[PDB]
């Protein structure tokens, strides 16, 4: 064990903590056990990679356990489509390992370096939520060591169903995650068709989100423009498709279909609008996984709003643009169906990632934004949240004496605890 001086992505919030880095499973558990021996407070959480800004993975004065040296796969296979790694494999490796079996990562995040631990107990979402899902809804089996020392099998729609879908989004507080069973999609190649759209304002981005296009891909997001005013505002670069299959591939990449390929004055005038407009159109484009999925003083704020409350969620867009805070760095994407774990981000609606440049009122205006996105039926994401009030979050998340429940049944020692769950009050 190491004090050191750890911190989410944001750089924020410093939490002094022991580090633990080993990659005997059974030294982990004499820890987790050793901790219910001290019987006190300060627990112990569990670490993947640190990509969440929040302090989700740290616990100050507490107990972290790095989970990345178990970075061991067991099994792969085509037939079953099942894949069987430790917890700390990351999502690139396990990528990897997966394509030379026609098998593709079900769920992928914008960066591709998290664990599988974290990939759960963030129940993380990508560029295809709306036709796959949470990655939780792959998990088919998952072991996890709980508070009691035991390591609990856990299933869906088996038994212990209840403490699954409790440690699907459940930040790690219900144990740590030691080795999980995923399905894979099946893919025929590492290649996407891509389809490109440009519109002009808010409203032309609403249309084509909500016009019947999206049945179409599998895959979609895009960029957006939070800073020019209305008309302008809303304005985006969309990215849809799907994974290709053999016969879509040019011939001269069909030897290896499964080949992961390593890697003016017009602009503001109305030519340059034109211009953008075409390069930003095109049709059953076959690109990389990097050229299609991947191409500190900052803020990353993240939020949904449901479906049903368009008007709404324009209100709010139009109030980031008018605070005078600017954000170039703008993902959009609609969320399909939501999943049964009670303390999952997603559910179907308006998904927005705003990145705000730290200065004076910042802090201020997103407490704001916060009691906007709860007052219009929406939420905030764990991952990205380092700074709401556990007021906010508790009314955001209309099942969470649901889930505390079930940590309170598992952990009520409290041996699993972290600065986010003391912040939140969720223990
Ligand atoms: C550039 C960038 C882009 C991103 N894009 C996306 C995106 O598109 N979609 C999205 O959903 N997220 C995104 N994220 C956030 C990230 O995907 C999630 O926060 C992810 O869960 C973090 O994984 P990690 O391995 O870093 O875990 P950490 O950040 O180290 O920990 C995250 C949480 O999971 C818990 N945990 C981790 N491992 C285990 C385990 N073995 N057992 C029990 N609990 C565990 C921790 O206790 C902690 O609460 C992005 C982050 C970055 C930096
Ligand atoms: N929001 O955090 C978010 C949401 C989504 C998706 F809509 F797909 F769910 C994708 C996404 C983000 S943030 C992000 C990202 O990493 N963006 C910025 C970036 C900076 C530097 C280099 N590459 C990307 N992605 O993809």
């Amino acid at each position: 064990t190491t004090a050191t001086r750890l911190t989410g992505w944001g750089r924020t919030a410093p939490s002094v903590a022991n580090v633990l880095r080993t990659p005997d499973a059974e030294m982990i558990v004499k820890a987790v056990a050793r901790v219910a021996e001290s019987g006190g407070g300060r627990g112990a959480i569990a670490r993947g990679l640190g990509r969440s800004y929040g302090d989700n993975a740290q616990n100050g004065g507490g107990l972290v356990i790095d989970m990345t040296p178990l970075n061991t796969i067991h099994s792969i296979d085509a037939d079953t489509k099942l894949v069987d790694i430790d917890a700390g494999v990351n999502l690139d490796q396990l990528m990897k390992a997966a394509l030379p079996f026609g098998l593709w990562v079900p769920v992928l995040p914008g960066t591709r370096q998290v664990t599988v631990g974290g990939a759960i107990a963030c129940d993380i979402h990508g560029k295809n939520h709306h036709s796959a899902g949470s990655f939780g809804n792959h998990v088919r089996s998952m072991d996890l060591l709980t508070a009691d020392g035991e390591i609990r099998h856990l299933t869906p729609t088996g038994e212990d169903a209840e403490l699954f879908w409790a440690t699907v989004g459940g930040n790690g507080l219900t144990g740590i995650i030691m080795r999980a069973t995923i399905e894979m999609t099946p893919t025929s190649t590492a290649y996407f068709i891509a389809d490109g759209d440009v519109t002009a304002s808010l409203d032309e981005t609403i249309a084509l989100h909500s016009d019947g296009s999206e049945a179409r891909y599998t895959y979609s997001s895009a960029w957006f423009d939070a800073i020019s005013a209305p008309p302008k505002l809303g304005r985006a670069a969309v990215s849809r498709g799907r994974l290709a299959t053999v016969e879509q591939l040019p011939a001269k990449l069909r030897s290896e279909p499964l080949k992961f390929d390593a890697p003016n004055k017009y602009t503001f005038g109305p030519i340059g609008e034109l211009w953008y407009r075409k390069s930003g159109t095109y049709r059953g484009k076959v690109q990389n996984l990097t050229q299609f999925y991947h191409p500190a003083g900052f803020l990353q704020y993240q939020f949904v709003i449901p479906t049903e409350a368009v008007d709404e969620f324009k209100k709010i867009i139009g109030v980031i643009q008018a605070s005078g805070h600017y954000s170039f760095l703008n993902v959009f994407k609609l969320f399909g169906p939501r999943n049964q774990a009670p303390l999952s981000f997603p559910i179907p609606g308006w998904n927005i990632c705003v990145d705000f440049p730290i200065k004076d009122g910042l802090g201020k205006f997103v407490s704001e934004l916060d009691r906007r996105v709860l007052e219009f039926g929406g939420r905030l994401y764990t991952a990205k949240d380092s700074r709401t009030t556990a007021e906010t979050f508790h009314a955001m998340y209309p099942r969470v004496d649901e889930w505390i429940s079930v940590r309170r049944k598992v952990d009520p020692l409290r041996v699993f605890a972290s600065d986010m769950a003391r912040r939140l009050e969720l223990l």
